[PDB]
């Protein structure tokens, strides 16, 4: 097929690789039981990240919808990552602060109904309700970062200030990161098809690669992490 996103599944696939195996590693030599527990959580991230990206880089996850009079390239894989990656990463931060099994729960829900009603949007094929998912699916995004800068960095206070300050580094990327995605939805491939595919693809690796391995080494260089 050759399609001139390639390099970038390629280039997604490495670095997700890598990160993996610099995890795994380190991971398996730590003795501390929360330390495991952290690097367990993180590892896997960019494990699964790196099977889709690589089955991606293969052909697969990849669909034609139609609509806007064109039979538009939608790549589903990218939700079956975002579906086990996004509550893993909510999880690393909920056990940072010591939230509570209610707040997870809550949290790990939104994050489902999240990445469901995205997908059921890049594959509605009624132009307009497209948007209408992506608007309940962005609705969804905002309640859960809501949770982390409201709700959590208040009780990061009760932790100690090597382990509040890391949450906060961890909690500003992510803030940063989850908010850019809604906005190369919209107006890539899956929305109004103004930046291409190719591009497209470059910023979904770009944020993919930083809000995994990027927020695991921050993580688990840090000493907030131990029992
Ligand atoms: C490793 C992947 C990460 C941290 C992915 C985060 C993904 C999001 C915050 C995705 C958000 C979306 C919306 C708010 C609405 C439209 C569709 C999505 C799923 C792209």
């Amino acid at each position: 097929t050759g399609r001139p996103e390639w390099i970038w599944l390629a280039l997604g696939t490495a670095l997700m690789g890598l990160g993996t195996l610099y995890f795994l590693v380190k991971g398996m030599g730590v003795s501390d039981p929360d330390a495991k527990k952290f690097y367990a959580i993180t590892t896997l991230v960019p494990a699964i990240a790196f099977t889709m990206y690589l089955s991606m880089l293969l052909g697969y996850g990849l669909t034609m919808v139609p609509f806007g009079g064109e039979q538009n390239p939608i790549y589903w894989a990218r939700y079956a990552d975002w579906l086990f990656t996004t509550p893993l990463l909510l999880l690393d931060l909920a056990l940072l602060v010591d939230a509570d099994q209610g707040t997870i729960l809550a949290l790990v829900g939104a994050a489902g109904i999240m990445i469901g009603t995205g997908l059921v949007g890049a594959l509605t094929k009624v132009y307009s309700y497209r948007f209408v998912w992506w608007a309940i699916s962005t609705a969804a995004m905002l309640y859960i970062l809501y949770v982390l800068f409201f709700g959590f960095t208040s009780k990061a206070e009760s932790m100690r200030p090597e382990v509040a300050s890391t949450f906060k580094v961890l909690r500003n990327v992510t803030v940063v990161l989850w908010s850019a995605y809604p906005v190369v939805w919209l107006i890539g491939s899956e929305g109004a098809g103004i930046v291409p595919l190719n591009i497209e693809t470059l910023l979904f690796m770009v944020l993919d690669v930083s809000a995994k391995v990027g927020f695991g080494l921050i993580l688990l260089r840090s000493r907030a992490i131990f029992g």
